[PDB]
DNA sequence: AGGACCC
DNA sequence: TAGGGTCCT
DNA sequence: AGGACCC
DNA sequence: TAGGGTCCT
């Protein structure tokens, strides 16, 4: 119970390849998806002209003048192929995390020993990879551990596979050891391709990042703080002092992302399941009077309602989020929690009144339904 | 899958019972037990002469100089002493809740309709009571709720005869038709006794409460902040603008405690289970210099380890605790949460340092293992 | 993390 | 006010 | 409730 | 900086 075979699968820019399957008059032009003023996500045709994803609108097509723009404000079709893309991983190995609306995360671990037991003492001088390798670093056939990631990398081609016969959709795989390096390696050969981590080249890979920042665990406010220290790259941090570094942002905090910039990471894939919640958001630039706008509000609730309805379970806890208009302080929402009357868990008339009550405890609105069974 | 049987069993002065069992010469003598300046409990023997719960050792032996004290501080006995009693009412049903060491809730609904199926359209007519009924209300056999409850209270004698025979304990027990009633009328008849509440008595009972914090659910903080309203009484806040309460506690807090004042709460029993936590604690007014009291953190320590040990489980966090010397802020406890490494969960010497830095993050002093698998 | 509630 | 312990925001 | 992290 | 979503203190 010791070495793990993990793989991670990426698709490729999402929401547009959904928008192209959905319009095909839309392939082979510029795409991009638009939410509100910024372009979270283009095709690749796109990308090649300059467009990066999440650029505002007006520097996007001053970048690209060519450039058919559609609306992805409403998730729902994005979130039902998530989770078909999801379901059908979940077939290979039980075991799938997700993380955001198209990354999946699986050990594949039980699966790789499986099918080398079922081989003959003969054919495994014959096992082969599948897709790229990370370094072009060589094979070694008599390492177990190099055999196990290259029958890792033959699941991940079959899942690839699948996922494009069964859902017509691309994407990228890697695998390697742990979530950390998995996760890393699936971007390195970057539209619709996969590529496998051999142990020896782990330094090689953590040392290929510019930034902590780009280390999966280390965001915008652990970096600049990071960084006040002097460490700016993964060998600063990797060499920084472990007392220094525990006492300044919590032994927890500071224990782990070491072990992250060594591509150290024993953090389990865990089975992600039903989600743990749904929420409707909605955005205006201080366009809320301040109660003119409940009506906002029983808008995210039709929605809502609906969904939530679908899955089965349902929530037992509603909230509401908020924030204010300024000079940057970005960061702040508010929120109030309260529980779900026993009652109406069983419509709306209701439900609008709670969330008003929690308004009044109280540039943009929206709800969450969580606490689901 | 509407009206349920619920019982609520609460031993008798605890601590002073169980002490009473392990030094017989202590029977028959008033008895109280002493955790620092404060005796915690005392046996009947003591109540007859005016010593109160928690009252202070000066004022319980100026109320009663003929006082044996025995010291309480270490709950080793008590702790297991009250999970044998929860392990024995799992086998009546095996949904139990408890409250505190010494009271368990059990959810008796199953039970006594598997109690009534059995019997034929005959004996029916001689179901009788165990105990006392609440309010000295006449029974009407034809009423099916009536009946219910009576089986209900012999379920109820039953176990007190089992806690008795198999552990030497007594104690007393309510059965009602929700929690909240069952913990109330389990109090009524005070030493080794049981009561039972018909349908009809309920507000009798809320209405025989005189100060709204009796009621469970309602503490020190929304007590004081109801009077503030002018809320002193149960019909009081029975009364009480839903509106202007909803406003002012939350709707949560709010409809709540409103439903409380009236007798009814849909709260159902939960199973407990193994503990969430385990800690230890100890106070010492302004004794600690500030790290000549880490040995105070070695101490607690040493306990743990072995209490956590013996369950299985292992914890995945450790916790410290501490409080500051003033002018009665009482009510301020800080603490820093850490999770726990995955290298020492199977050693004292690393954990030693681990709380220590959790201490430099930073009247008295407290270590918890929580999240438990 | 801290609040509120209970024994 | 001891020494615990639970669930919520 | 609010923080921090991720897509 | 959209519109979501997860786990921790
Ligand atoms: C990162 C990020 C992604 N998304 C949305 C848009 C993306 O289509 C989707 C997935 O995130 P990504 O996988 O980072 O973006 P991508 O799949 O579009 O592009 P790539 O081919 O390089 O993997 O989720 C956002 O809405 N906001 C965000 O901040
Ligand atoms: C309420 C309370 C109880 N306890 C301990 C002492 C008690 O023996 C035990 C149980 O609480 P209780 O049941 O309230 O006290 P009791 O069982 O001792 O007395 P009674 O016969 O009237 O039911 O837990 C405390 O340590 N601190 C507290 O604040
Ligand atoms: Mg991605
Ligand atoms: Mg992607
Ligand atoms: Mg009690
Ligand atoms: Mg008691």
């Amino acid at each position: 119970a010791s070495s793990r075979v993990i793989v991670h699968v990426d698709l490729d820019c999402f929401y547009a390849q959904v928008e192209m399957i959905s319009n095909p008059e839309l392939k082979d032009k510029p795409l991009g998806v638009q939410q509100k003023y910024l372009v979270v996500t283009c095709n690749y045709e796109a990308r090649k002209l300059g467009v990066k994803k999440l650029m505002n609108v007006r520097d996007a097509k001053e970048k690209c003048p060519q450039l058919v723009l559609v609306n992805g404000e409403d998730l729902t079709r994005y979130r039902e192929m998530s989770y078909k893309v999801t379901e059908l991983l979940e077939e290979f190995s039980p075991v799938v995390e997700r993380l955001g609306f198209d990354e999946n995360f699986v050990d594949l671990t039980e699966m790789v020993e499986k099918r080398l037991q079922q081989l003959q003492s003969d054919e495994l001088s014959a096992v082969t990879v599948s897709g790229h390798v990370y370094n072009n670093q060589s094979i070694n056939l008599l390492d177990v551990l190099h055999i196990r990631l290259l029958v890792g990398s033959q699941i991940a081609a079959e899942m690839r596979e699948a996922m494009y016969n069964q859902l017509g959709l691309t994407g990228c795989a890697g695998v390697a050891s742990n979530k950390l390096l998995a996760k890393l390696v699936s971007g390195v050969f970057k539209p619709n391709q996969q590529t496998v981590l051999l142990p020896e080249s782990c330094q090689h890979l953590i040392h290929s990042l510019n930034h902590i920042k780009e280390i999966p665990g280390i965001g915008y406010k652990t970096a600049k703080c990071l960084e006040a220290l002097g460490i700016n790259s993964v060998r600063d941090l990797q060499t920084f002092s472990p007392k220094i570094l525990e006492k300044e942002l919590g032994i927890s905090v500071a224990q782990r992302i070491q072990k992250l910039s060594f591509g150290e990471d024993n953090s389990p894939v865990i089975l992600s399941g039903p989600p743990q919640s749904f929420s409707e958001e909605d955005s205006f630039k201080k366009c809320s009077s301040e109660v003119e706008a409940k009506n906002k509000i029983e808008e995210l609730l039709a929605s809502l309602l609906n969904r939530v309805c679908q899955d089965g379970r349902k929530p037992h806890t509603v909230r509401l989020i908020i924030r204010r208009y300024s000079s940057e302080k970005h960061y702040g929402r508010e929120s109030r929690q309260c529980p779900i009357p026993s009652h109406v868990i069983q419509v709306m008339t209701p439900m609008v009144d709670i969330l008003m009550k929690l308004f009044r405890n109280m540039t943009l609105l929206s709800v969450c339904f969580c606490n689901l069974k």
